[PDB]
Order: C-alpha cells, then structure tokens, then sequence
C-alpha cells in the first residue's frame, strides 16, 4: 500500500496512522479488513 492508497483505505497517511496507538492501529486495520 502506497501512502495515498493507504490514505484512501484508512483516511490517514501511513505516518499519521503509525502516529496512532498500536491498539487503535490494529483496531482500524481490523475494521478495514486488513489482517
């Protein structure tokens, strides 16, 4: 996943998402369907 594609999936860029707490990251990707 590129930054823009990732941003399309999560609504956040990789750095912005990685800026989040890991539990929320795992939660978000879970909800997105990215295990």
């Amino acid at each position: 996943l590129s930054d823009e594609d990732f941003k399309a999936v999560f609504g956040l860029t990789r750095s912005a998402f990685a800026n989040l707490p890991l539990w929320k990251q795992q939660n978000l990707k879970k909800e997105k369907g990215l295990f």
